[PDB]
């Protein structure tokens, strides 16, 4: 499931901030600089 739900959960913990589906796939995002 590309869903942010599983999708974000995942970005925070892989070491960014959030995430979202993407083309069916799941990205993440971070927030600083």
């Amino acid at each position: 499931a590309c869903n942010d739900r599983d999708c974000s959960l995942d970005c925070i913990m892989k070491g960014y901030n959030t995430g979202s589906c993407v083309r069916g796939s799941c990205q993440c995002r971070r927030t600083s600089g």
